[PDB]
């Protein structure tokens, strides 16, 4: 089978470990350690395809060798958190140095999307998204909304690279 070398990057406190926790394990976590970086594994049929997802929850040798090898990046904020969207800027250029390319798999995650506090308007992520050339997908980690959505997504934009 395939497999897909993930990297979930972006500010602390985003839901880059619940998105992860989401996706694997159909469970919500409330208060995972803000401190623990692991990879996790999970295999997937997409597009009829049979997938091994290599994620890196990123929160280090082992972050180094993924930045490297990693085929696409989530870039993570929360739609609660104004820094988080100000702070995607520097993911992005982090990325595209440790690449040398402004061409590299990549979705734009609003997380959080079941809150009502929202400080970061839909509009305002699709046009910094667009400026990018990558897409942008909302998700809650909470209710699941968007969290396949969002990780199969990489996949696609991994497979048009
Ligand atoms: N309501 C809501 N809370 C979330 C969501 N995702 C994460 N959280 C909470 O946000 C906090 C930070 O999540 P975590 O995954 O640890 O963030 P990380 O530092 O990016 O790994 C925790 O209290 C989570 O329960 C979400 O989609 N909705
Ligand atoms: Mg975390």
């Amino acid at each position: 089978m395939t497999e897909y070398k993930l990297v979930v990057v972006g500010a602390g406190g985003v839901g880059k470990s619940a998105l992860t926790i989401q996706l694997i394990q159909n469970h919500f976590v409330d208060e995972y350690d803000p401190t623990i970086e692991d990879s996790y594994r999970k295999q997937v049929v997409i597009d009829g395809e049979t997938c091994l997802l290599d994620i890196l929850d990123t929160a280090s040798a082992m972050r180094d060798q993924y930045m490297r090898t990693g085929e696409g990046f989530l870039c993570v904020f929360a739609i609660n958190n104004t820094k988080s969207f100000e702070d995607i800027h520097q993911y992005r250029e982090q990325i595209k140095r440790v690449k040398d390319s402004d061409d590299v798999p990549m979705v734009l995650v609003g997380n959080k999307c079941d809150l009502a506090a929202r400080t970061v308007e839909s509009r305002q992520a699709q046009d910094l998204a667009r400026s990018y050339g990558i897409p942008y997908i909302e998700t809650s980690a909470k209710t699941r909304q968007g969290v396949e959505d969002a990780f199969y997504t990489l996949v696609r934009e991994i497979r048009q690279h």
